């Protein structure tokens, strides 16, 4: 196995499958990786790392600070309101903004640090009852209050499809999120939504074809 060659294969897939390869970022899902393996990922020339537990990313952030390594940290898991304080100063993008109360806490902590936190709105497109993401109706109801949080920068949307081998279902899920982004860009965001965070190790080639700009790939990189 070779981390470099795994990364290189994914970048080829991006060129092959994306309707706009220049927009697509690889998010290495490092949630099960040691700092040694993460360092090997950085040595490929990539440096976007996504984590999903606050305590874990907290400790990895400090580690790579002390080793003076440059990383763009993404938070891609469930973010409890009272844990925002631990990542607000070092995470570059929060993918999982699923409700107004969380957006309001992120905004409040960002303003206290005199910064604007980039976020994605997490949307439950397939409608599971292990739901955390927005329904579209809930998001529409929240929109103006979200757009008035001046220390948030809402740059896109995110979904997680259920695991399946049915390509028709995956395309339905990924295309529906894209339709939502396009609609939100006409009605509310003046085309300022640029990002679509969708796709994981077992389906990212489909996600790329449906316009993903962040693929969250762990297994394919590290195993």
């Amino acid at each position: 196995m070779s981390i470099k060659t795994n990364v290189e294969e994914i970048l080829e897939d991006i060129k092959k499958y994306s309707p706009y390869p220049e927009k697509v970022k690889l998010v290495a899902v490092t949630k099960y990786s040691s700092v040694e393996d993460i360092e090997k990922f950085l040595e490929t020339g990539q440096n976007i790392c996504g984590e999903n537990k606050v305590q874990v990313i907290k400790d990895k952030i400090e580690y790579f600070k002390e080793k003076n390594k440059k990383i763009k940290w993404h938070f891609i898991g469930n973010l409890q309101k009272n844990k925002v304080k631990y990542i607000i100063d070092d995470v570059d993008l929060i993918h999982s903004v699923n409700k107004l109360s969380l957006a309001q806490e992120i905004n409040k902590k960002a303003e206290q640090s005199s910064k604007i936190m980039d976020v994605l709105l997490e949307i439950n497109v397939y409608g599971e009852e292990s739901k955390q993401g927005y329904s579209l109706d809930e998001l529409k109801c929240d929109i103006i209050e979200l757009q008035n949080l001046k220390n948030l920068n809402i740059i896109g949307v995110m979904t997680m499809a259920p695991f399946t081998d049915d390509e028709k279902i995956l395309r339905m899920v990924f295309s529906e999120l894209r339709k939502i982004k396009d609609e939100l860009n006409k009605e509310y965001f003046n085309n300022n939504l640029t990002e679509l965070s969708m796709g994981m190790s077992n389906d990212y080639k489909i996600a790329l074809q449906e316009g993903s700009t962040f693929i969250r790939v762990g297994t394919k990189i590290f195993k």
